[PDB]
């Protein structure tokens, strides 16, 4: 009776993804039975299906590797999960696009269910990359700033809240659109203390434009090509930018002088390769940590778009698009307003 | 009575340097009044004159960063420099292609005379670059492998004299010539391990060639553009690549998935700057242990074209050259062998 979202090959995932009908599997003694109850869309599960990640789970496979859902029954072993707990993938590659399935408990990361239930199936990846990329790569104490691109984006978001939390100072470059003024508003509302265009950032001034703060040691990216030399060019000397997403075909450009008369650094953060490298545990305070910041009012969960499992079509299609609509999210539950 | 190539605006080498007489400053308290022996022609000195690089020494200025000269005089407060003694400069900006000069002698650092000539002239740049490059980044045992594109600089070889000295194994990417099994040869015997070219790196097929060796952790550029990829895409999970030369139009390129999903790190050296941030002491025990590889056979200077600093012209036209004759060396004494 499980219905799933399974692609059998690579490709397109408004065209190689299917809702499909499976069985559920038997529940051992270190075994969980979950219902999964929101699972969103995220760049990584479209690279997954389209076949250009560096996790590419065995196919025919389910889509999505993120969500929260609930514990309904458990094998005979286990005593730290119980009916009714949420739960959400402990890493990568679970396959959370469908309506029940059965997970080894240590596969599994219970999260409090008091937090709201977008925010609980959202947490596991957007605000952890945020939170690790802050924390792992530069020593920021309160007042340092940040620079980012794709500050729109989900992690981008996340990093206006969590810097905002950690007293730390954002300038957050977005594309340029229409409704910029509207959109800068926005995050600034979310703590971000500045908003500008990858136009503004191309601008031979602008590095030393912002004369009230302090430049930044810290750089994240997503976009590559020209736009990620450029916010590299915003660094303080000896200053990091770390990479968490792009496109093959926009490889990140480093000039020579900015390597060596400037001695940046360039990496990459994989949310998927810490979770790998580190225990459950480290994991489940990381969430713990992140839960705090939500009831503390420190952070909350970006505008979302529900979309029932049957309409996962149009969930898709929503997510390619260049400027995305809004953040679309697959639900199993029916809401108090019905979506046809 | 001084005779200097100095430029008076930036531009062609070729061009803008020319030969002129300079009279010579006073012997104050702590000054040194020396007389050049030999001073390369280096890419760094190239780069000053046509005025793309980190430091760039007022105008009109003097030509070159390396050489060594002899002690003549000292002023009246000096006990750590005599006459005779050999010297070199202890940071780059200089000015080294000249007769005579007088300078602080904190600007000097005393070397070793009983190594050859042209080792001392040539050892404060190429051989403490490559030191530098395989200290200070990854740490190193004996049996780990290092893979550098354009071998057959002079930092190219002396990384791998170094290298082999150190115990390590070296793949050493060269461009693509008709005399490449002689190149390859005589690479062999300064102590490279392996020698390939720029389209065998390219190859998908030659990242798992060399079955017998490790993965190299650490991989050193000075070309940029697709080539950096390449030699990017050698190096073991975790490894770094670090730039120490190249082109302002040959960016370096890292694409996403190396950055990402192999963690690969991109970093710059630059020799001056660790001259700047270390002690003249730091710098002497650096040169002492070079003059102890040298006397120990384990390092020796490349071929040279000893040119009177009179045939500058020549020596510059020389090192423009794609692929270089051969290392172009100004000299200011007269040898056993006269060069019209
Ligand atoms: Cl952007
Ligand atoms: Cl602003
Ligand atoms: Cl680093
Ligand atoms: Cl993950
Ligand atoms: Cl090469
Ligand atoms: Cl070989
Ligand atoms: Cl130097």
């Amino acid at each position: 009776r499980v219905r799933a979202l399974v692609y059998g090959h690579h490709g397109d995932p408004a065209k190689v993804v299917e809702l499909k009908n499976l069985e559920l599997a038997a529940v051992r003694g270190s075994d969980v039975r979950v219902k999964m109850l929101a699972a969103p869309i995220n760049p990584s599960d479209i690279n997954m299906i389209q076949g250009n990640y560096g996790l590419l789970p065995e196919l025919p496979a389910v889509g999505g590797n993120e969500g929260v859902a609930q514990v309904v029954a458990v094998g005979s072993n286990v005593t730290g999960l119980k009916p009714g707990d949420w739960v959400i993938p402990a890493n990568a590659g679970l396959g959370t696009w469908r309506t029940e399935a059965v997970f080894s408990e240590e596969a599994l990361i219970q999260v409090p269910s008091d937090i709201p239930l977008q925010s609980a199936a959202t947490l596991g990846v957007n605000p952890c990359t945020a939170y690790r990329m802050l924390m792992d790569f530069e020593q920021l104490q309160p007042g340092d700033s940040v620079i980012q691109n794709a500050s729109n984006s989900g992690v981008g978001q996340a990093v206006i809240q969590i810097a905002a939390a950690l007293g730390l100072r954002t300038i957050n470059v977005v594309r340029d659109r229409p409704d910029i003024q509207k959109l800068s508003d926005r995050l600034k509302s979310l703590g971000a203390e500045h908003v500008i265009t990858e136009e503004e950032l191309r601008r031979p001034e602008m590095k030393n434009f912002f004369k009230d703060m302090p430049q930044p040691r810290l750089a994240l990216n997503c976009v590559g090509g020209k736009s990620s030399t450029e916010l590299l060019r915003q660094l303080a000397r000896g200053g990091t930018m770390v990479t968490y997403g792009g496109m093959a075909k926009q490889p990140v450009v480093a000039s020579v002088s900015l390597l060596i008369f400037k001695d940046l650094k360039l990496r990459g953060f994989w949310l998927s390769q810490w979770k790998k490298d580190h225990s459950p545990d480290q994991f489940k305070e990381l969430i713990l940590t992140l839960c705090d910041l939500i009831r503390r009012g420190q952070l909350t969960a970006p505008a979302c778009s529900q979309v029932p499992l049957q309409d996962y079509q149009s969930a898709l299609e929503a997510s390619m698009k260049p400027f995305i609509s809004s953040k679309q999210i697959l639900t199993m539950l029916e809401h108090h307003h019905h979506h046809h």
